[PDB]
């Protein structure tokens, strides 16, 4: 029990009713960071959790103004304040930055939602929490403040000095965030020494995990446009050219039904399979049922375990995620779209070069585009881009972590990749110097990005108890 | 000046404010049938219209309901009510039918609108009325009630029997109306001795046309369903079959770039070219550089104008107007959708059967997904249908409406096909068994079902003045 870890484990159950008060506060705020009329919000929220900061111990706190939306439309909106603060300052003490995120994707009850996604549902005979944002990002970014007020109410000692960095931008490009960290690298970051991160999931439902690998995320519009403006569909079918129509052509050789990636190029900038990387994949426990059980349904594209995790984790993928400037609404409306934007990203992996993906995606857009003989304007443009980052799970943090997760889980976890990202993780290991920890608080069925996101009461406890026996082991590593 | 018709024509040009005003009330209220939570709105306009029947000196108004909303998603909404209402009654009159449509396309601001598009903006000195609806079909419904009052102002006789079909369904597939006027063929049109319809445009912009052919329309959705919910694009990308994908193939499979429909079987079901239909296609005036004007751009498909023509009024067409249930909101988001409607619809001409047709088309979707060799489910069906119609253009109203039009815009109208659709055109003509004539009262480039819809005043006047000495001429007529 070192310092009395098992004193600050059972301060941890006792502060349930806390952390649950504070948690609600905050998914009721809904910083939807993708949504201009909700800026204000976002705000609130980054307001609110500068108070949970204050009103802990924390110090030093700083609402950092990235300054206003820029980028690739915006009406001069001030962008959501990256949150800085420190808790303790001892100089014998090793230093972590945690970083996370307050800002949340969209949500609306007619999506499908059982509950209100904005009024957190807490059911503690299921042991789940029902909300938008309680996976990905809030529940696991409150909890470092949890933990810090524990070790308080167990009168145990910190063992860390904690940094914190919280933006509020993380589902809208993570804007800006990037020179703000190597901005202040020698600056309120200079005395960093490790950095964690929780802003993913376990890869299954059963079975704690450690993430020592993201894939990166290029995420594209291709433009099609034509008329001036939106034409009757019978005053004018069959004789001036739809976007619509040239727009479902180049869209629809960008990747096959199997997911085979159509676009030249790419295969060569993938990194080989290794030997070494393949020994890290066996003794994963996963298999298709799992994938089953998340997906709903039985739509994989692989059965063998080890390509549907080679194929999450280290092969790229490409989505296709919908259509902007047409018809939309349910029913029928008989128009012809003047512009439309086709929405679809890529996840990267080793060796991926971001600028090179992107001409490359760019030279086939425009090739399949001419090949249409079509009078219509088109382009491809990047809207935002994430990098991949692979590290070694071997290091002082994913040891400390380790033992960690097996005093509170009593496994020890699997060493897993991910096949979402989180950008800036690359730009806290090069800019600070330092290794990086992915920490999932919760499941891979948890529900991000989708509808009835749920976090379970086990993980968030689990969670919060592997967190600080984490910070606890870290600061007694020799190294 | 048959029965002073320029009594009535002068009492048009001094009735123009309370015209105006009239027509701005209806504006006004958004009776976008498509839209449920304007239904009440659509109410509101009906009810504004009989008050508007009643007022002038319409008798024998029925608010007629159809039932609840049906078909292939309702609350048990009422539908909007189909009003009908005479004015006149001499026996020994002949009995003109007119039908319109009061429900509109769904309009907002933020599409492009220079104006809001339900506050009516009249232009005296440009000429131009700017809101939506007022070319489909609210300007020229009303103009029918204009005409009856300035009959009544001008203290001259009413030349026919008026009847009046005002549905409000039109916008959103004309639900259940066909069944009205069978059931009420020898009800209360039984003394039917023709059909006028003002629900369409002049070919360009410079040149009246008297209508004598129109399109049918046939909408289907293709709907594709994989997991049970949007999954999150990096934690299954590359691993979960995406219904966006197939959709992207299925869609794309349907129509090149060029306009040609790919769906087996259509072009043999379409009526060969004659020497006496070629006869009418030539004498028309129009240009290439006319479709561009209305288009905005130089995007047509055809620059012989013959071609121009056939394609618009004689061969088939397929377009492609948008997805619903994927992402179509600005910037980004990394998700797969669980389940996608692609929509598209073909406009028919003889001698395409709707029944056939929609089995070619499912044929085709169904094979195109079947050979993806995907795991989703896939199934294309019908939203709506409605009929083609041609008609030989030298009959008692054609002639009666020829004369109108040469007595108020000073030269012979062209004879002109359709590429948009009256669905119910061809049940009047079935079921009353009488002739049925189209009076277009706005240009081509008035914007129907896009931004900035405008109607010219001239065509508002020169419409009405028309519409009076049609029914004049008409009630002259020998036959
Ligand atoms: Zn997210
Ligand atoms: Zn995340
Ligand atoms: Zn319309
Ligand atoms: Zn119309």
């Amino acid at each position: 029990m070192s310092h009395s870890l098992t004193s600050v484990f059972q301060k941890i159950d006792s502060l349930k009713p806390q952390f649950f008060s504070r948690l609600t506060k905050a998914i009721q705020i809904p910083a939807v960071s993708s949504d201009e009329s909700l800026r204000s919000k976002v705000f609130d929220k980054a307001k609110f959790i500068s108070e949970q900061l204050s009103q802990s111990g924390f110090h030093d706190i700083k609402m950092v103004d990235l300054g206003i939306q820029p980028p690739p439309s915006t009406p001069n909106l001030s962008l959501p304040p990256v949150i800085l603060s420190r808790f303790g300052s001892d100089p014998s003490k090793k230093t972590v930055l945690v970083y996370g995120h307050y800002d949340v994707q969209p949500a609306q009850l007619e999506d499908g939602w059982d509950t209100e996604p904005f009024k957190l549902v807490i059911d503690e005979a299921k042991g789940i929490m029902k909300g938008r944002g309680v996976t990905d990002d809030t529940g696991p970014l409150l909890s470092w403040i949890n933990v810090v007020d524990a070790f308080k109410a167990s009168g145990q000692e910190f063992p860390v000095n904690l940094v914190t960095c919280f933006e509020g931008m993380e589902e809208s490009g993570s804007l800006k965030l990037d020179e703000l960290i190597k901005k202040e690298a020698n600056g309120y970051f200079k005395g960093v020494d490790a950095v964690c991160i929780s802003d993913n999931y376990w890869l299954g439902t059963k079975k704690p995990v450690l993430t020592y690998g993201l894939r990166g995320c290029n995420y594209y519009q291709t433009i099609i446009e034509g008329p001036s403006a939106d034409l009757h569909s019978g005053i004018f079918g069959g004789v001036v050219a739809e976007p619509m129509i040239d727009l479902m052509q180049v869209l629809g050789s960008l990747v096959d039904s199997k997911g085979k990636i159509l676009i030249d190029g790419i295969d060569e900038m993938v990194a080989p399979l290794t030997e070494k990387e393949k020994a890290l994949y066996k003794d994963i426990e996963f298999s298709v049922e799992e994938l089953n059980a998340a997906t709903g349904s039985k739509t994989s594209l692989y059965d063998k375990k080890e390509d549907i995790l080679m194929h999450r984790w280290r092969y790229p993928s490409l989505s296709i995620h919908g259509v902007e400037g047409a018809f939309s609404a349910q029913g029928a409306k008989t128009v012809i779209p003047a512009k439309v934007f086709g929405k679809f990203s890529i996840r990267t992996v080793p060796d991926m070069d971001s600028e090179k993906l992107t001409s490359l995606v760019q030279k086939h857009c425009d090739a399949k585009f001419k090949s249409l003989n079509s009078p219509n304007k088109c382009r491809t443009e990047l809207i935002h881009d994430g990098a991949y980052w692979v590290s070694d799970p071997f290091n002082a943090q994913f040891t400390a972590a380790k033992k960690a997760t097996k005093l509170v889980y009593g496994v020890d976890p699997d060493f897993t990749r991910e096949g979402g990202s989180i950008p800036i993780t690359l730009t806290f290991q090069d800019a600070l110097n330092t290794s990086v920890l992915l920490l999932p608080m919760g499941r891979g069925d948890d529900g991000a990005h989708s509808i009835n996101e749920k976090l379970d009461i086990s993980n968030f406890v689990g969670g919060m108890k592997t967190m600080a026996a984490y910070l606890q082991y870290y600061s007694e590593s020799p190294e």
